[PDB]
């Protein structure tokens, strides 16, 4: 898993991101999966537009343990998570942003790949009790708003912590309303506005597996 030396680096990190990031208004788990993202990005800001669902840890952990799929945006997310700790649970990752079909979709429908690539994961009916990691497309998290509201799509948690300039900070947004509105309760984990990236939503993934494991 890691080296002796390896360990000392990451313990030494995480020890002065703590004293660094002061003071905040994170419960010790909330705050483990934070300080990872402040860790893989050395970006404090994180620790001021993370937004953690109260019951997003609990249901992630919930889904990974019952063997749920993890959808991804982008193939960058998934080679950043190890299939050994997923085997444990039976997790399967899926990504579709690649295949012909949904390129071929999204050029015939004036749309994007991320769009069409989470409309052919519910075409599967990945998305019920699922994990939706968007670390990358906005469209994609848009396309997750619209299911939930129109179709009325149950995943287990969703990242949305996509990357962009013009419509990022709006479709984290758009998964605030839902919870303000009170048409759903499904659990998130946000970085509000324009940051985000694959590297975001793996170290999520990674603090979820971490805790499940300690939780034992």
């Amino acid at each position: 898993q890691i080296t002796n030396l390896g360990r000392n680096i990451e313990n030494k990190s995480f020890s002065i991101i703590d004293e660094e990031a002061g003071p905040h208004s994170f419960a010790q788990e909330e705050w483990e999966v934070v300080r990872r993202i402040i860790h893989a990005t050395a970006d404090f800001d994180y620790k001021n537009i993370t937004k953690i669902h109260p019951q997003a840890i609990d249901s992630g952990i919930q889904a990974l343990k019952k063997g749920c799929p993890i959808v991804c945006d982008v193939q960058m997310i998934l080679s950043g998570l190890n299939p050994e700790r997923l085997k444990v649970y039976g997790c399967k990752t899926y990504c579709f942003i690649s295949d012909e079909d949904v390129i071929e979709n999204a050029k015939r429908k004036n749309s994007t790949r991320a769009i069409e690539s989470i409309q052919k994961a519910n075409s599967f009916n990945l998305l019920n009790e699922s994990i939706i990691v968007i670390g990358n497309a906005p469209t994609a998290l848009l396309e997750i708003e619209k299911l939930i509201r129109q179709e009325g799509i149950k995943p287990a948690l969703i990242v949305g912590v996509p990357v962009g300039f013009v419509s990022a900070k709006e479709s984290k947004e758009s998964i605030l309303k839902l919870e303000y509105y009170n048409v759903t309760s499904i659990p998130y984990i946000l970085t509000m506005g324009r940051k985000g990236g694959s590297t975001i939503a793996v170290a999520i993934l990674h603090a979820l597996l971490l805790l499940s494991s300690k939780r034992g």
